[PDB]
RNA sequence: GGCUGAAGGAUGCCCAGAAGGUACCCCAUUGUAUGGGAUCUGAUCUGGGGCCUCGGUGCACAUGCAUGUGUAGUCGAGGUUAAAAAACGUCUAGGCC
């Protein structure tokens, strides 16, 4: 049992280390990692979506280290005759993040009743401080998995649909925290899409937030990020 | 009681179909929302796909270095079916001790 544990310790060394200038040297050691079980396949993708999503800066790294793995089949523990491969695996974790928003409210709003029964001021701001904390953890993880999954596209891992039906998901849900991922996305996966299989479909999205930016209902905030972007676009993408 | 491995399944690729999505467009309510349609898709499921024909090279054989024959998971060259695939970070049926 010791083994899964061990691999557990190496994955996450490997990863701690991992920077995208020294990358070829650590790759070697990701594939000599015994992966052959389920359970270790599992683990390995939840420490790899967990460093990707906490930490943005480096997660172009561990992309490039998830396309070591896009290939590594393993059976699964309860029919031992079917096999998962490793994507399938990484990109449900991706999806399921994707879309907890829907849920996500729910679970601030089971809290938010709280708000209202901390009575005394102390009690009131102690439930605030938490509930925003959260509100941060949370936003903070939408964006590393808006991150990682654009990460992951200029690897060819994903394909133009699924960015082009993730960016007008994030566009329609006109929350601030949609559009803020909507502006990270764009951000770092535009020149790989501004092509001219995909030129008619683009030139709404930016047009559509135009209007955003001319409308100027949103926070200054999301209005200032929406700016760059399109200055970003309007430079070729550099 | 231990070693090994079938293009038999699974995985990957390709094709068909389905769930789902679909900024823009159109149709209805009509409210810029919902539902339906049209493309475009399809992170997900259900199936199907391991064809021919000809050369080069290599190999083996059989005849007199040459010719004929068969073909190496061979390189190409073309056809055919909607589809001509990772000889596969996998499980088995076995096979051996
Ligand atoms: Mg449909
Ligand atoms: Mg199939
Ligand atoms: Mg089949």
């Amino acid at each position: 049992g010791s083994k899964t544990q061990d691999l557990f310790r190496r994955v996450r060394s490997i990863l701690n280390k991992l920077t995208p200038q020294m990358f070829q040297q650590l790759m070697k050691q990701v594939t000599q990692l015994a992966i052959d079980t389920e359970e270790r396949l599992k683990g390995v993708i939840d420490l790899i979506f967990e460093k990707a999503i906490s930490e943005p800066n480096f997660s172009v790294a561990y992309a490039n280290m998830c396309r070591c793995l896009m290939a590594l089949k393993v059976p699964t523990t309860e029919k031992p005759t079917v096999t998962v491969n490793f994507r399938k695996l990484l990109l449900n974790r991706c999806q399921k993040e994707f879309e907890k928003d829907k849920d996500d409210d729910e679970v601030f709003e089971k809290k938010q009743k709280e708000m209202d029964e901390a009575a005394t001021a102390e009690e009131r701001g102690r439930l605030k401080e938490e509930l925003e904390e959260a509100r941060d953890i949370a936003r903070r993880r939408s964006l590393g998995n808006i991150k990682f999954i654009g990460e992951l596209f200029k690897l060819k891992m994903l394909t133009e649909a699924i960015m082009h039906d993730c960016v007008v998901k994030l566009l329609k849900n006109h929350d601030e925290e949609s559009l803020e991922c909507l502006c990270r996305l764009l951000t770092t996966i535009g020149k790989d899409l501004d092509f001219e299989k995909a030129k008619p479909r683009m030139d709404q999205y930016f047009n559509q937030m135009e209007k955003i930016i001319k409308e100027k209902k949103t926070s200054s905030r999301i209005r200032f990020m929406l700016q760059d972007v399109l200055d970003l676009r309007g430079s070729n993408w550099v």
